[PDB]
């Protein structure tokens, strides 16, 4: 039948890819909501007239001075758009804070959510879990749609590890002694029009698979010593599973996000055509190598925090993005950004306490903020 | 809970690997029977010894003279073991032609049958088939383990194409005419599997895929052109599925067979400890290539006997056993093996009738055996 999609930060990569999969899949989807920013306005007015969604919802009241015709408006909007809503699946690619509130309110009505929203898991951690029914959540991101494809391979009973794959970023291979030379535009700064200016940052300093091993640990309920991670260049296989009896089950495809969202949107029935698969008529190689976390510790440290628990992996997560814009702004060098992690995260122990509501996080990430802040400074 | 075992061809890789994983479950797996052909007589005794079964067969008359009080002697004694022992699973690991009949009678009896005979399939066909209830058949090798596995990763009607990976032999590479003068010592080299001068041929002259892409469409009913052969020279990718949205789901560890034969005895349920697992904190690559099909047409013949259906499997199974042993015995040479096999199959125009009966597959292969020598003799 067909699946009614609520999409949740509309006008951002995740979701233009996702409105793209349904609507070349019109026998399998059908919007029934869209929630943006505001930034994007006029992307959400665009995406009204095309899709004849009339029902919308835009975060900023001031941005939304401009429309006089939006049923959700001001802050919360997207949340009171998924409360009133009729749907099967919440897609959540809503970015930072604001993608929380949502993902609890989605959870509650019972519908299926594809998550994109890092802080939802991340930050939000055992409230949403809390709130969370088994198989409820779907994640988007491609390493855990992998894992999530390869747990098919056994029961829960029988895996021993779970193995994410990591690109190495730009610094591959480099030692402690050429980090120390990294500029802003080496690890991936420029304007980019497609996506965050700390995503590319993130994947060259490791802290972008600590997030990821993070939400791994909660998504699946593996513990962070059965959570590893391998160096694998080619971004052709996105994630494996190694099994009680020694076998491995791997998920491999050419990089393509659209393959991953179809599945989330879609889940369990995969989406016919989503994706090139891999072509064997060329000659290929997939190449994997250790981790050097001696110089790459951002890994090692996601896993204190996750293990510490409570509001400790927000912590990690909210230092690390005051550092990383702090390195963005030539205010400290690229190995600073994993040293003031790890400053804040141990200094962070009265946050290792399990939030009871969004605010108990939200005092977490302001605390780490400010702490990273004076690490920055040398106040 | 414990399930029953007979383990057929006992003394021999396979056979001495299945019992050191029964011996290692105890609480899993008991051995109830044991047949081995008399060549191996030291290892036997030994086995009887270790495992208490004195319930056993022996091929040849002479051996079972010499073992002494061997309850079953003679050429149908493994077929007479099976139809009388109470067993959950029968592990078939004879050699050739001799596994047909235990075949048969194993799935007569509605035990498990854990199959390493090929032939049994191959040349046994829609025979052996009919005589199967669904799941009744669970393949011991490598790349029919690792599909089994694979296919675990989303419904029948998501199943685009199976890859059936190759090692490529020692003359993975090499020119037609640098064929021309292979001897039977460079070809029987340095085996990728545990086993002998005939089994390390068949891998040299890419007739062990070919019977192997024959086993896939049996198994698994899917359709020869959609199951494809990659050349993976490492051996630790065992086989792949790619399904219909784009991803590829595949199977990988350290060649060693005691994986899939303790997931063939154990089926659906792993066995904890079987295999060492791929170790990630130690570089690898994964090489793939394009099968050279002008250089290496077995497979292609392969597919042309299993369109052609009925006894014309065992038709090329029969000629590559005749012209293989010219081979190693100095009669003729390497590139001869598959032009035989090309030219038995070429005159075999009535063998494309389903066997109804043992003899008819027996007729075919008696037939196809005197059609390989007069293809010998006129060289």
């Amino acid at each position: 039948g067909r699946l009614r999609v609520v999409v949740l930060g509309s006008t951002g990569s995740i979701g233009t890819q996702a409105l793209q999969v349904i609507a070349d899949n019109p026998d399998r989807f059908e919007v029934v909501g869209l929630a943006a920013g505001g930034a994007h306005l006029d992307t959400l007015l665009r995406q009204r007239a095309q899709t004849g969604v009339t029902n919308i919802a835009v975060a900023d009241e001031h941005a939304a001075q401009r429309v006089g015709d939006i049923p959700y408006h001001g802050s919360d909007a997207a949340t009171r758009l998924v409360e009133q809503t009729e749907a099967d699946v919440v897609l959540n690619a809503l970015v930072g804070a604001l993608g929380l509130r949502p993902t609890l309110a989605a959870l509650k009505t019972g519908a299926r959510l594809a998550l994109a929203n890092k802080e939802s898991l991340v930050a939000g951690g055992s409230l949403v879990l809390r709130a969370a029914r088994p198989g409820q959540i779907v994640p988007v991101n491609s390493e855990h749609s992998a894992l999530a494809q390869c747990l098919r391979g056994g029961t829960p009973d029988e895996v021993a590890k779970l193995v994410l794959t990591a690109s190495g970023g730009p610094f591959r291979g480099w030692s402690a002694a050429d980090l120390e030379h990294v500029t802003p535009e080496q690890a991936g700064a420029h304007p980019t029009w497609s996506m965050g200016p700390m995503n590319t940052l993130n994947s060259a300093s490791l802290v972008n698979k600590g997030l990821q091993v993070i939400e791994t640990h909660l998504l699946f309920g593996i513990p962070y010593d059965r959570i590893d991670v391998v160096v694998h260049p080619q971004s052709i296989i996105h994630s494996m599973v190694t099994f009680i009896d020694g076998s491995t089950i791997a998920q491999a495809s050419p990089p393509d996000m659209k393959l991953p969202i179809s599945l989330a949107l879609g889940w369990p029935r995969r989406v016919s055509g989503a994706a090139a698969a891999c072509d064997f008529h060329t000659a290929s190689s997939w190449e994997f190598e250790p981790l050097d976390t001696d110089v790459f510790p951002a890994v090692e440290l996601a896993r204190q925090a996750g293990v510490a628990g409570g509001c400790m992996t927000a912590v990690y997560n909210a230092a690390n993005e005051e550092a990383a814009a702090a390195f963005l702004a030539g205010r400290i060098g690229f190995p600073a950004i994993v040293g003031i992690i790890a400053d804040v995260l141990h200094a962070a122990d009265q946050w290792a306490v399990e939030p009871a509501t969004v605010d108990d996080v939200l005092d977490a990430q302001r605390w780490a903020r400010e702490r990273a802040q004076r690490a920055v400074s040398g106040m």
